[PDB]
């Protein structure tokens, strides 16, 4: 069993579907707001089992596990996928350096426990009725969110979760834009090889840029760690409100 995590399948209700295994948003005994998962029948659960040894208030909880019946219980998302919050509703700057700050959060407690996303980006973030933005789809090619080591040997680190988190950044600050938009995944990983970079979005500020630039250093080792960029975010929100 899964102890304090099982949840009556019972106690659910049914109100939308979010998407399509397939997901909907319900209630727990009329209480609380809360999305539910449905469905290998293995493989499905272990994002569970990966859930509830990570607890972070920017990171989607966890809520319990129906498998006696199968459905996967987390906290509820209203304002669903960043990409499509980027891309469909409406910010002032210091909104989005908000959203950075909320990712650098949930990534410096998952660097903590030397977990590794592997698939960081605006699609994998979700944004609640508040508009908190939390990281998601964390216990499940993402060519564009690559440094060059993952590209050219499948090398993952600390280091390329940092990397994906300078292109999350820029997904924010150019309000949804696909990265590298004119290229396709062959030139962008030929161009990423050659140094290119992507550019400053208007909306970013230079110390902005600077801290997501400093996450696509051609060395791993000479990237910032969580930690760091979490100090960075924080100084400029200072400066710059
Ligand atoms: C850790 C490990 C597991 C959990 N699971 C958990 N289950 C249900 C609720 C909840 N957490 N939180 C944080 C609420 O605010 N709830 C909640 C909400 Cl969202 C609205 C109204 C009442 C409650 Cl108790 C309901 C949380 C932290
Ligand atoms: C075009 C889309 N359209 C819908 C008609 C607009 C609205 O779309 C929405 C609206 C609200 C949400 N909110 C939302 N909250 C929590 C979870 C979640 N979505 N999804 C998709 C999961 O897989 N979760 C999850 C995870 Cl990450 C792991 C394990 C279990 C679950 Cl339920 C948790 C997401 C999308």
């Amino acid at each position: 069993g899964y102890g304090s995590w099982e949840i009556d399948p019972k106690d659910l209700t049914f109100l939308k579907e979010l998407g399509t295994g397939v997901v909907k948003y319900g209630k727990w005994r009329g209480q609380y707001d809360v999305a539910i998962k449905m469905i290998s029948e293995d493989e499905f659960i272990e994002e569970a089992k990966v859930m509830m040894n990570l607890s972070h208030e920017k990171l989607v909880q966890l809520y319990g596990v129906c498998t006696k019946q199968i459905f996967i219980i987390t906290e509820y998302m209203a304002n669903g996928c960043l990409l499509n919050y980027l891309r469909e509703m409406r910010f002032q700057t210091q909104q989005l350096l908000e959203m950075c700050k909320d990712v650098c959060e949930a990534m410096e407690y998952l660097e903590s426990k030397q977990f590794l996303h592997r698939d960081l980006a605006a699609r994998n973030c979700l944004v609640n009725d508040q508009g908190v933005v939390k990281v998601s789809d964390f216990g499940l090619f993402p060519v564009r969110w690559s440094p060059p080591e993952v590209l050219m040997y499948s090398k993952f680190s600390s280091k390329s979760d940092i990397w994906a988190f300078g292109v999350l950044m820029w997904e924010i600050y150019s309000l949804g834009k696909m990265p590298y938009e004119r290229f396709t995944n062959s030139e962008t990983a030929e161009h990423i090889a050659q140094g290119l970079r992507l550019y400053r979005p208007h909306l970013a500020s230079e110390k902005v840029y600077t801290i997501m630039y400093s996450c696509w250093h051609e060395k791993a080792d000479e990237r910032p760690t969580f930690k760091i960029l979490l100090s960075n975010i924080l100084d400029v929100m200072d400066e710059e409100s």
